[PDB]
């Protein structure tokens, strides 16, 4: 089932994205519900990171866009990234 | 909170489970065949194992009152 596919915490994003996709092709679903499943389940099952930074794209992002969004989660360059946002919120507080 | 998230716990009642996922099924945010399509593939998908095997057993086509019976 496509409910089961779950990013793992360390889990390049786009593995989880073959992955998903190869369940997806074989699930029985309307394009309808497909499509649901491409624009909410995907986000809703990715990493706490990666799904924090979907989330943070809004509606209506392309897979291209949601791909190169989490293409640095979990390196230094994320990390980094994440407490200067962190620091940037208690300034600004 | 997303109505992916609510799945029957293991010593939790289906017809509390039922309540629950139908409550945040009223405020979740998509179509009617996507709905259609939580309340017949996604709420027996997120039942606990045994009551997964129940209804999974019962075949399609099984109305609501019919699930909870089986899972009484």
């Amino acid at each position: 089932s496509i409910l089961d596919i779950r990013q793992g915490p360390k889990e390049p994003f786009r593995d989880y994205v073959d992955r998903f996709y190869k369940t997806l092709r074989a699930e029985q679903a309307s394009q309808e519900v497909k499509n649901w499943m491409t624009e909410t389940l995907l986000v809703q099952n990715a990493n706490p990171d990666c799904k924090t930074i979907l989330k943070a794209l809004g509606p209506g992002a392309t897979l291209e866009e949601m791909m190169t969004a989490c293409q640095g989660v979990g390196g230094p360059g994320h990390k980094a990234r994440v407490l200067a946002e962190a620091m940037s919120q208690v300034t600004n507080t």
